């Protein structure tokens, strides 16, 4: 039989304490992989774990030649652990996996196919007010992929949206807004077996009109301009109409007192924003590598 | 029968929802830039269109070598996707055509004819106190040639050399070419000849702000001195006339008025180092018909 | 018998006015390296010293093919002479001491032990005595450290290397060990704080809601409070303007603290000049 | 004879409407670097000008194979124009000199002997005596405790444009910003080997490049100014505190004399701390921009940059 050099799928599952799920995942990954008949690989991360994950990893690995270790330095975010092993797949398709498996492995053989359709993103949502109207609208035309009963974070990705992300800050949080900015040909398939708050639904909202938009600074800074002149021409005025004495000097010292503490809150925000733009610390570190190259130090 | 593979020059079309226009538009372009006897090329820029104009240029593509596609992921805005194909567009001359022909194509031999005198760029200009007010506020520092300011000119039907779009190629402002980048890049300029001042000024304020710290500096020496002249006026006259509201209003009016506007110029300037720093980039190509991917 | 390419072990030693000391360093030195059968280099970073420190490092160069010099154009400091000769500083572990030897050269044999059992990181701290790692309080970690080839070069581009030891330490993680050995709590906390800024962005989050919260009750008692009970025409005033002015702008000045703080940073981490500048060297090559 | 492959000296001169200057300056020019018998080059910059300098610039480089041209797109600062021609400026040695010949060019032939001495950097300042007064001692006592021995090289009737820089120093400066004004306070950050040549042929902007320098090369006016807001702050907090938790009693204590100049200490510190603020942000802006600080339209006897 002939050989072939180009890896077509990447499955990436970041790893913490999951000494027990090794064995029945890598046997149900295995059960769900091999009738496509197409070549893939498994990069698993291993994100500072402690009950000796990376020693049974490792055994994996020395048995399977579709087992590839990224072992980093420490313990990072689970969106950091993920990114990780995204920056070391290589494969025209990427699509992550949990390791208490949630959602069945099986449904990647549904995924695939609406991405030999042609469709660059395919998510994986479950089947299950106003707010979905109002995002509709405005934030992306498929609002069941963020709906409170499921998140979009069992999905394919083809090789353009994962290079095109590569360099974003937003990328290890591509389920808070990027999805909608990135746009490419995208689609979902339906299935059935803490998140799901709709406060930290609404949070992701104001994460999102705060990373990709200026509107909150920018109609911010007008309003307190305008302010400040009908403040500052007002008081012109009234030292050259009714002064109503303490009914308005506590008002007015109290209002104004209180309008450049919000002022100072979007300066401040956008400020801490502009830092994490501009750092040159990265967002993990990678310790030891199994069956993968160190990426290029350039970075 | 020499095949020249240099392309001299480079038409750069975007395109949104075009799909009745493009029989003519591919068609009058072709019997302009005909009798040129000049190699070229059609950058045509897809900005996320629904009504299958994406289907429509395949099928140019298919009959025609000089049709490259550029496919975008979803619709970024008419500056942007114009922005994209430039950057795909490898000719020594550029330049940008709308799809509904708005200006008449025949300038384009009007346009190369001024360029290989030496001008490396070329404009195409059409033709109350107001108007006397503003044209003559933009000649102190627009230099030589203003009327494609003053309405309803607009440069966006121009030539540009190549060593204009490289000098402009990194710069986030290259997508607002006409708000103020032209008079900045300076070099060889000239034009021929064939509105609402609300927005007109509107982007003197957004010049001032972009190519200038004079309102960040100005505002920060003015704010600091009636600072002094406020510590200052409390420092020595504490030691022992006092209008009680006529003051203590004013001044609570005042001082609180005179930092609004100082965290809006602050305010505004950070916004611009954030479009600076961000390291998101400017569009995203989700195709490409004719054309190698960036960086080559 | 046969030559070697690759060197094990690098020595880094930041020198200011050591005219001195340099006798009994690389004698010391070199007793304390030989044993170990190893490899090494001994990169010195001469710091804008004023004596003829400079003068007998060259002499002492051209007798010994394990001493480099790196040759700074002025004095730029202890940490960033430190940060000069570890650039410049080729081999699988890099460990920096001092000329002036409070810190023992025998300890490099413990340093390199610890080292080839899988450790990273290997510090050197003094005993505390007075009255994991988290030595950083009674006399503390201190620059006596070893770090594998990985941890250098994780850090190299990091404008934090510097101050490896003010919170970088924590940040990077990696198999962590130290070593104690023997021969003010302002500084303590300065450094704390000088940490809780650089690696978490919370203190300016926190006091962005906090503001923003007592904004919201600020801005809603007297826009349509006071406004709503005075419009049939109150606390009483003096003790309320007082109490209002000094407590809004007193709370925005914290919040004009911590902005400049981070504005600071924002500026150190873009700024085009860089940490040093080389001014000549001897038995290297120039970067990049 | 035999040919050499490598420049010793660069003598770089920005040009804005020197078209009558021309045939004196290469002359002048030309009678100095001979008998030097090293290899040399003169780049000029032609930046912006509005009469015929380009075309006589042309003229002088058809017949000369020492003067190359950095025609720039548009009229920039003598400061950028001069960045740009030592951007273009291959050598062992860097030398900027004026058109109009305002200090004597004949100083190169000290400048170069002091250069193979071992000094990277060896400035030509003039020597005036005249204007001793306290106001001068006070500067020089001041300036002398950052700058050293060599800050001798700036005072107020002179300065240290007429120079000359190593290849490491023009290297080491590439790409930095601050290069335009080299002599603003980068001189003596670089710190490398500095020395000056004698010869006899406002206060204002002095401080003010000083206000500039601390500002450019320090952070000490953003975080003196914000400890010292905070500990304010720490005071106005904790004594208005007390001031609300002090229920035994129930009018006003100074009325008008502190509540008026309480507004205003707290609303002037304020405004020295967006002053501070908003003036690191401003170079923050400066430091972030895409936009290049030159650009060269045209060039003759050169390659464009890179390489
Ligand atoms: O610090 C962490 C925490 C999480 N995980 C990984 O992320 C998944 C988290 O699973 P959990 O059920 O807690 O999150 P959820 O299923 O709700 O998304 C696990 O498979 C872990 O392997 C990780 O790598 N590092
Ligand atoms: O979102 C858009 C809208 C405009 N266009 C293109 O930009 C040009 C603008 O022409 P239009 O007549 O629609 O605008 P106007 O003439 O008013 O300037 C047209 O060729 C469009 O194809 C685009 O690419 N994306
Ligand atoms: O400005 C300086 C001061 C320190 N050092 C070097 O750093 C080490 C620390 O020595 P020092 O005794 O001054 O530090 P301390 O003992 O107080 O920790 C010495 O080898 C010096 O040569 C330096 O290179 N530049
Ligand atoms: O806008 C300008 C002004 C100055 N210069 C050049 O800089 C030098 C300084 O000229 P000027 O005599 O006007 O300045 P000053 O002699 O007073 O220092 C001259 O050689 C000019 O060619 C320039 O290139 N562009
Ligand atoms: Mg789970
Ligand atoms: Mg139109
Ligand atoms: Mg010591
Ligand atoms: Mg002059």
């Amino acid at each position: 039989f002939q050989s072939n050099a180009t890896i077509e799928l990447s499955i990436v599952i970041p790893m913490y304490n999951e000494e027990d799920n090794l064995e029945h995942l890598f046997a149900r990954l295995l059960e769900v992989l091999t009738p496509l008949k197409i070549t893939y690989e498994i990069i698993c991360v291993n994100d500072g774990s402690k009950d000796k994950t990376l020693k049974q990893l490792i055994d994996c690995y020395q048995s399977n030649r579709q087992i590839k270790i990224v072992n980093l330095s420490r313990n990072f975010g689970k969106e950091i652990a993920l990114s990780a092993g995204i920056d070391y797949a290589q494969g025209n398709a990427v699509i992550p996996i949990d390791a208490d498996l949630q959602d069945p492995p099986e449904l990647i053989h549904e995924l695939v196919d609406k991405w030999r359709e042609g469709y660059d993103i395919v998510y994986a949502t479950r089947r299950s007010q106003f707010t979905a109207k109002m995002f509709y609208k405005v934030i992306g035309r498929m609002t069941e992929i963020k709906i409170p009963p499921n998140t979009g974070d069992f999905r394919l990705m083809d090789r353009k949206v994962v290079n095109a992300i590569k360099q974003l800050p937003e990328r290890t949080r591509f389920m808070k807004g990027l999805f909608a900015w990135v746009g490419y040909r995208q689609t979902f398939v339906l299935f059935d077996r803490t998140k799901w708050n709709y406060w930290k639904l609404w949070n992701a909202a104001l994460d999102g009109i705060f990373s990709f938009s200026l509107l909150p600074l920018k109609v911010w800074t007008y309003l307190g301009s305008i302010i400040s002149l009908l403040s500052l021409a007002y008081a012109s005025f009234l030292i050259l109409v009714d002064v109503p004495g303490y009914a308005s000097l506590m008002v007015a010292i109290l209002f104004l007192g209180g309008v450049q503490l919000i002022s100072l809150g979007v300066i401040g925000e956008y400020l801490g924003r502009v830092y994490e733009e501009v750092k040159a610390r990265p967002l993990y570190l990678v310790s030891d590598l199994w069956g993968l190259e160190y990426l290029p130090l350039e970075k």
